[PDB]
């Protein structure tokens, strides 16, 4: 049993919100992978009670050097 912080039913729902909360997270082809890993391998991206940490750790991917193309 895992808590959903939201309101209707939809597996890109996640996603949506998500991306909604964070802002243009724009991640480049290997961020890509590092995304598919830590979104699909973590608790945190795993569980819908857990979107406050999944929006801070795909964040921290963004900000990372592989995804900061300055």
């Amino acid at each position: 049993s895992r808590s959903a912080e939201i309101f209707p039913r939809d597996s890109n729902l996640k996603d949506k919100f998500i991306k909604h909360f964070t802002g243009p997270v724009t991640f480049s082809p290997e961020c890509s992978k590092h995304f598919h890993r830590l979104y699909y391998n973590t608790r945190e991206c795993s569980t819908p009670a857990y979107y406050k940490r999944c929006a801070r750790l795909l964040t921290r991917l963004a900000v990372s050097p592989l995804c900061s193309q300055t």
